[PDB]
């Protein structure tokens, strides 16, 4: 695009390369994403109006010469990078709680307009120097079906995928994003991925080994799911005190509700914001080197 000048390749999203670039017009630095059916066009345009402080802002959509470029506000780094860097001492609890609180606000907003992210993961959570965190690539999934492999052939991570998606439910709800965020919450606290599956069945079985194999008791209708197999091994449910120490009682109570098997029992983003865990929530400034 004539109006932009690439500064550097800052990443590789699911749909295309992402560059940090400068707008020759406004002089603003931005994140340029390379990705055209009419349906995707209408969908992307809807995204230009769902603005929230905790959602990476979609500045412009350039559909030129049968190509799609999405211009997004630029945010210095992602959460994955910050997490790896904080592997030795871990992200202090006050900051973890602040990030979770902000993410829940971003989700509550999106879910109120019936938009789901569908693919939340540390990598698409962006953080700035002022203590804020924002959801990136929000809504791109419905527009462009999230594939098994990226344009670069990298395997899309299954670690944050909700069980209903894994079991074949085709009309999953906003609850899938709460599941993902819960997995991220646990990972920030323990400094280790909660369910690092490397295939759909390994992903499903890791979930089962920690939370117990779901049945009609905890999840009515589960046995009727498309990919549910009566032959799934029967694992006992582990205790959360063992899964996410040293997270306190309120935190464990909240995480448990975010990880409920039944999508209808799983806590909503809105209800999560009123949880006592956030009673003493604050907004501290992180220690990140740019
Ligand atoms: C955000 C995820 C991960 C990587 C590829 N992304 C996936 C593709 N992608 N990248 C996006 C960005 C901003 C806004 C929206 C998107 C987006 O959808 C930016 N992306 C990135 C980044 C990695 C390290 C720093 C920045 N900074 C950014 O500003 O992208």
């Amino acid at each position: 695009m004539e109006n932009f000048q690439k500064v550097e390749k800052i990443g590789e999203g699911t749909y295309g390369v992402v560059y940090k670039a400068r707008n020759k017009l406004t002089g603003e630095v931005v994140a340029l994403k390379k990705i055209v059916p009419s349906t995707a066009i209408r969908e992307i345009s809807l995204l230009k109006e769902l603005n929230h402080p905790n959602i990476v802002k979609l500045l412009d959509v350039i559909h030129t010469e049968n190509k799609l470029y999405l211009v997004f506000e630029h945010v210095h780094q992602d959460l994955k990078t910050f997490m790896d860097a904080s592997a030795l001492t871990g992200i202090p609890l006050p900051l973890i709680k602040s990030y979770l609180f902000q993410l829940l606000q971003g989700l509550a907003f999106c879910h109120s307009h019936r938009v789901l992210h569908r693919d939340l993961k540390p990598q698409n959570l962006l953080i700035n120097t002022e203590g804020a965190i924002k959801l990136a690539d929000f809504g791109l999934a419905r527009a462009f079906g999230v594939p098994v492999r990226t344009y670069t052939h990298e395997v899309v991570t299954l670690w944050y995928r909700a069980p209903e998606i894994l079991l074949g439910c085709k009309y999953y709800s906003t609850a899938v994003d709460i599941w993902s965020l819960g997995c991220i919450f646990a990972e920030m606290v323990t400094r280790r991925a909660l369910f690092p599956g490397d295939s759909e069945i390994d992903q499903l079985f890791r979930i089962f080994r920690t939370l117990g194999t779901p049945d009609e008791v905890v999840w009515p209708g589960v046995t009727s799911m498309p990919d549910y197999k009566p032959s799934f091994p029967k694992w006992a449910r582990q205790d959360f005190s063992k899964v996410v120490p040293p997270l306190d009682e309120d935190g464990r109570s909240l995480l448990s509700q975010m990880l409920h098997y039944d999508p209808n029992k799983r806590i909503s983003a809105k209800a999560a914001l009123a949880h006592p865990f956030f009673q003493d929530v604050t907004k501290p400034v992180p220690h990140l080197r740019l």
